[PDB]
Formats: C-alpha cells, structure tokens, sequence
C-alpha cells in the first residue's frame, strides 16, 4: 500500500558553511544538549490551519517540538532570520503561554507554549509546541533549518509535554506504532511513519530492547576493531540519535579507538592520511544478537582526510554512553519500535 | 600586454540567502551608509607577509579598507565568523592602534588601525587599514565577504586615511592612474587596475568630469522614459557606486518613474507582472554628451517579477543624488579616471 513518508533534504551544516566561508574553527568558543552543529538533513512540517510550513530536523535525542515565533522582538533576538509562526493566521491555534526554557551549551533558547494542528508526513497531529522568542546567535543564525521536532519520550520533554509521536499513537490511526529512518549514500533521506520501506533495506530486522524507560538507548556488548574486542568489554550504552551526524563515545574510550586505528589527533577532529585511509580496519558494534560492522569507506571521507567519529562525554543522567548517529543509520536502516519499546536494524540499500 | 586584474566572483546576497531561508522581509527592522545588502560580487586580496587572503567587495562609494581582526573578542562580537587578520603571522605588519569608528544604519563597526603590504590584482600596496573588533550581527554574520576595499577619495575616508588607490598611484608603477569595472550578463566580473580591457567593451569611451573634489559623482542632465524627459529637468547628481547593485534615486523622483512605468508598488520593492514586463519602455540617462539607455531586459528579471530600481534618500553632504549601481555598469563598461578626475562609459560585451 501507499506509505506515510517524510522526505529528508540535504542542507549545509552550520560547520560546513563556516568552512566554505573560511573560518578558523579553533578560535570559536568551546561550543540539555545537542548542538546540531554537524546536522545536514531536514524535513518540512506544517503548523496550523492554513499550514505554515517550516524546515525542521527530526531528532530522536529530544522530545520537544519548537519553531520560531512571530513574536520575536525584531532584530534583538536573532530568530527573526527564519520562518516565523504567526498565530493570527491559524484558526486551529489555541493559547497556552506557559514559559519554556530549553538550555543549550552555546546559549539558552526561550519562548512560550502553543497548541495547533501539525501537518507531518501526510497527516494531522494536534500538538503542543514551543514558540521561541529568544535564540542563541552562534549556531542558529547560520542554520538552514527553522526548528526541531522531537522523536523522543515524554520523560525527556521539557514541561512534560507529549511528544508528536505519542500524540500520533494515541490520536488517530497509524498501522503500527513505529517509525524508521533511512539515509542515501550521498535531497537523499526518508522517514516512514508506521512502517519500514522494504525498498530501502534487505535481509531481516534484528531487535534490542531499550534498557530504560524513556530514551532511545540500548545495551552494547562490545566494540570490535579488526577481529578483537577493544573497549566496552563489560557492557556500555548506545544512544541512537537521528539528530547526531557521527558516532561518538566517551573521551576515555575514543582515545583508545583512534590509537589502534593509528589516526593522529587534530585538536578539532581525528584525521588520517588519504593514502592510508582505505587500509584502515573494520569497526564492528556488538548490539543484541548481531555484529554491526562499518568498513573504512563507511566512516572515512594529500594528507587531509577526516573521519566520521568524535568524542562526547555525555552527562550522567543519560549516563556515559555512545551515540549511533546518522553515519551508522546510513549503512544500517533503523526502526524505532515504540509499541514494543525496542530498536531494530537491517542492512540499507 | 599582460594586464593587472582583479576577478570578481558571484556570491549570494545577504538578502538572497534570507529568501532561500524563507524570511519575511517586512518583519525586519527599517534597515556613513552602504548596506551591501544586495551586493553579489567580491574579489580577493592578500594582507601581510605571507599573504593572508580575504574575500572583499570593491566599493567606489567608500574610502576605507577593513577586514576582521584576530583580536575579535571570541563569540561576543560576531566578526569571528569570518577570516581574521593575524598580525603575528606577518613580518611586514606595523602597529598603529588609533581607534576607528565606521557607523552604519544597522550598527556601528569598531576596530583599530594597522599597516601592512596588501597584495591586490597582481601587485603590492603598503596600505593602512582597519582591524575590526566589533561588528553588527544583522548584515555581517550572513555575509559571504570578509571585508571592504574602498575605491573612493581621501575626503570620504574615516581618519583621513589614504585610499588603496591613492597609494597605488603615489607608490610604484601603474601604466595609467585609472581603473575599470566590468560585469558579465550572469564567477563573472573583472576589475582592471591601470587600464580598460578592450575585449569587454566596444566603441569609444565618453567622459564626464566629476563635479566635486572627492567623490565619484557627476552631473546628470535628464532622466528619459520612452522618448520624453520626465525628471531631472534642471540637472541632478549621479553617484557611480560599485558597492551598490541597483539604480537608486530620491523617493520624490522614484515615485514619478514607476508611475509612468505602471509598476505597482510592493512595500519591499517595485514589481510588475511577468507578462507585462517585456513591454516596459526604455529608460535613458543623460550623462555628458551621450544618452545611456537601459532596455526592459536590462532592469527586469505568474505575477511575481521584481525590477532593478530602488529608492534611497541620500543625506545632504553628498546630497540628493542618484546612484548608478552594478546594474548600470553591467551594460555600460565604466572607467574611473583619477588622473583626469572623470568617469568614462562604453558599451559592454
Ligand atoms: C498549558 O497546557 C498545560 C498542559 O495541558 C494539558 O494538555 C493540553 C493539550 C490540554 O489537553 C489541557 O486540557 C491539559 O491540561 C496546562 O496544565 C495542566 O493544567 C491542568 C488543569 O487545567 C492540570 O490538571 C489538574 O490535575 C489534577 C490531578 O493531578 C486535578 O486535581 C486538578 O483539578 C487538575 O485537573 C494539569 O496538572 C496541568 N498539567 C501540567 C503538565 O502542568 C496549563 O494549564 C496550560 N496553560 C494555560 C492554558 O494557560
Ligand atoms: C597612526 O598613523 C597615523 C597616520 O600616519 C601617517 O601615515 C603613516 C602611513 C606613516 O607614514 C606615518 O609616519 C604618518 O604620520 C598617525 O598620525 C600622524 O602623526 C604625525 C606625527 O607622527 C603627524 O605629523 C605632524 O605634522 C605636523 C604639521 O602638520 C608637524 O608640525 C608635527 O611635528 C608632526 O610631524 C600627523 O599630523 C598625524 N596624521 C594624522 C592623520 O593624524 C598616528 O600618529 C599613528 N599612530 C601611532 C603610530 O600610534
């Protein structure tokens, strides 16, 4: 049958556009967290009657929906350089006005709450979202996206606000209470609501139950370099985060990984010589029953060749954890199974 | 012989990139002035030993040279999102440190003075320039250019600082003390230092002496719509401004022009129906001996078709004046004759 789909379109990362400009990365600042600094994909949504359309990133690592407000205080706030949600053009709009305060490492986003029909992936969810009236100039003024759509759980929602997906489940009909992500090896990308597209995977899905109530995180049994397991011997966590673009781990663990690879460090990223790249061994993540491998081609891009792995010492609530970002999902088609509270993987195509 | 050339490359205007984003233009602010808001061309220069290269617009409407400083106060200033001039990497650098204060309608740019060899268009001028330590977030953070290079006169230089071209004349050898601008009908654009490229014009140049000491401004005898002269009957001024992209006049005069054209006003720009466009009559500017015509194709781009004419009530020192911007120069190859203090025009090709 005909699916329910959100297409993902390529956009320049706010880091990328800085390189195009020619910015010195080291002279920036040291940079309740997801920068979207290297996020390179977005979909569109509608908000309200007539739908006011917005470019948004879909982030399984957070549980709020927010867009810029028409009530941004002119030039002062730096949100006025995106599309703004005018409530006076929506008949379905419903007032709320409870202040909301999302804190990021680069700055504090402020705004108020609002209710309205959201059109997404060919369907209408009545959502409660944030109307932002103050924005951090640093990342967001360079952004090509207008806002954020959480695909996380109520537990990680500021204000205990029901996430667009909960609302999708409870109100109205999806076939199955799941959703999947898929990236092309490259306008390339697709979310499906209520299914997995068979054309974009092969073989069979394999599942790992989420280890804790309200987050898309799972137990990882070991990280293997070449043929032998290096770190995560006694078990660590793996956060599947569609808002993140790369794989990340604790600095403790990331040091180890790169030493074995023989990738000398740049203070910005980890790099290898472009000749030596293809030689680099396979990395494999031990998740549930199966071993999920990433070849050199998958995580590599005369001496200037940067890798798709980074370090992120994530704070202790979600805990020390790894982060399977977009780079993993590009090779491994992923299904988020809210009905059974598990994540499932298959080879992409 | 081999010329001395600065190639001009196309960049998205900070207005353009806002439209690509989808910004409401009316919800911005009302916007010692040239915004470069619709500027779409830049060249590169070097500054110092090893040349630190910068993307800059060449603006005959101003007489200062300035780039961003390595001493921008981190994230606070919003200049750190461009290339920065590090004085500690230049052997030719010479301290000055006299504060400089360029005022714009959107904000006040602050910085200090510095001396160094500038490499431009295949030659070295020792210049004194501005190192900017504070920048307006509004236009400049969206900019694709790093800085500005004045092609104006000492009179319109903040700090009475000698303009790169004066210095070019006095020190070292150009064949003739002139320079020309040329835009392709479209990476397209070229300045020549010390000559005019014969390949990019046809026929003979015709000249108009500058009417006052220190500005690229000239007497215009009349503005003709169709066959009959409408405004500037008793004579008005015409500022040839390479930093401006469009033609502009006093609002008094611009109202008149558009009424005769039958182009209904949008609060942002002046617009016409795309069917009706090609019908629009020829406009002709009466400068010196010859009549300089612009057909519909030259100033026009179902009902959405915006024109290349705008209104700018320029303050009374430079006076009520018109502004022949890049759109005029695209059809009419222009030579700036500093030796004889005149401007000369020819048909471009
Ligand atoms: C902004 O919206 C929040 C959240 O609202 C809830 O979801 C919306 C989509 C609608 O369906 C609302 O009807 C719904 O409340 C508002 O806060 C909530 O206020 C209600 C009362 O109006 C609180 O309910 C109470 O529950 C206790 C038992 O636990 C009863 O004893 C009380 O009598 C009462 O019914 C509820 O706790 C509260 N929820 C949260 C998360 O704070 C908020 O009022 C609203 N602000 C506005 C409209 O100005
Ligand atoms: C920053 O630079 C300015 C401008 O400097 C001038 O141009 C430079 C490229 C160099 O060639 C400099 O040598 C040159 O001065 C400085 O200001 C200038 O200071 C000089 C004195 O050092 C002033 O000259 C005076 O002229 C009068 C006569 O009119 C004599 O009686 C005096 O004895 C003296 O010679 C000059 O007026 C002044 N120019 C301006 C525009 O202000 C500035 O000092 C410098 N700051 C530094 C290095 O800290």
């Amino acid at each position: 049958t005909t699916f329910k789909r959100i297409f993902l379109k390529r956009m320049p990362s706010i880091r990328e556009s800085l390189k195009e400009r020619g910015v010195d990365m080291a002279r920036l600042g040291p940079e309740i967290l997801t920068n979207y600094m290297d996020t390179q994909y977005y979909g569109e949504i509608g908000i309200g009657t007539p739908p006011q359309t917005f470019k948004v990133v879909f982030d399984t690592g957070s549980s709020n929906v927010w867009v810029p407000s028409s009530k941004c205080s002119r030039l002062y706030t730096a949100c006025v350089y995106h599309k703004l949600f005018d409530a006076s053009d929506s008949s379905s709009y419903k007032h709320n006005g409870t202040e909301l305060t999302l804190r990021y490492s680069t700055g504090t986003v402020s705004g108020f709450l609002s209710q309205d029909i959201i059109t997404v992936g060919g369907i209408t969810v009545t959502q409660m979202f944030g109307e932002v009236t103050e924005m951090p100039a640093l990342p967001f003024m360079l952004a090509e996206f207008d806002g954020v759509v959480g695909m996380g759980f109520i537990e990680q929602a500021i204000g205990r606000v029901t996430p667009i997906f909960d609302n999708i489940i409870s109100q109205g009909v999806l076939k199955e209470d799941v959703f999947s992500f898929y990236y092309n090896r490259d306008l390339g990308g697709q979310i499906v609501l209520g299914g997995s597209d068979p054309q974009h995977y092969e073989g069979n899905f394999h599942y790992i139950n989420l280890i804790k109530t309200g987050v898309w995180q799972i137990q990882m049994k070991g990280v293997s370099v070449g043929s032998s397991t290096l770190l995560c011997e006694d078990g660590c966590l793996a956060l599947v985060d569609t808002g993140a673009s790369y794989i990340s781990g604790s600095t403790s663990s990331i040091e180890k990984l790169m030493e074995a690879l023989g990738a000398k460090k740049r203070l910005f990223d980890y790099v290898v010589k472009c000749n030596e790249g293809p030689t680099l061994p396979d990395i494999s993540f031990h998740l549930g029953g199966k071993e999920y491998t990433l070849t050199s081609a998958d995580y590599v891009f005369k001496k200037l060749c940067t890798l798709a792995i980074h370090a992120m010492d994530i704070p202790p609530p979600t805990g020390p954890t790894w982060a399977l970002g977009a780079t993993f999902i590009r090779k491994f088609y992923t299904e988020f199974d809210r009905r059974n509270n598990r994540i499932g993987f298959a080879l992409a195509r």
